[PDB]
């Protein structure tokens, strides 16, 4: 979805076998981390956003929630994987396939990064960890 709109809604689950939508998820600011278990870009934005002393603590307070979804369908290697993914962070695949078949999400290399207000409104698309550091420490 675009800056300024409200966040394209779809449903995961994660390997605890929790199905949710994204919506239900409360928090005053959510980042969305589309990721791919393959990916050599994914785990160095993961290893650095865990150096960030104020990212790590919103997330272990809950002024941050991360929500890092797999929209593709190689589920096995997903899975395998998850467990590896930072701690405190919600891990999901999209299951329905929706993120892909509708176009949910503008996911144009993984990691693709989107910051959420507390109305799920896009408040940073497709952004970098510079833009989210200022944006959050500011």
């Amino acid at each position: 979805s675009n800056a300024g709109m409200k966040a394209a809604d779809f449903t995961y689950v994660t390997v605890h076998g929790d199905n949710s939508r994204m919506s239900r998820l409360k928090a005053q600011y959510t980042m969305l981390f589309f990721y791919d278990p393959d990916c050599s870009n994914c785990r160095k934005f993961e290893k650095l956003f865990a150096e960030i002393p104020a990212f790590v603590e919103m997330v272990e307070n809950g002024t941050l929630r991360v929500l890092a979804i797999y929209p593709d369908e190689n589920r096995e290697e997903w899975a395998t994987k998850a467990v590896y993914m930072p701690q405190g962070w919600i891990v999901g695949w999209n299951k329905a396939g929706d993120i892909r078949t509708r176009q949910l999400y503008d996911i144009r290399a993984t990691p693709t990064i989107y910051l959420l207000d507390g109305r799920k409104r896009v408040i940073l698309k497709d952004t970098s960890m510079e833009q989210l550091i200022d944006y959050l420490a500011t």
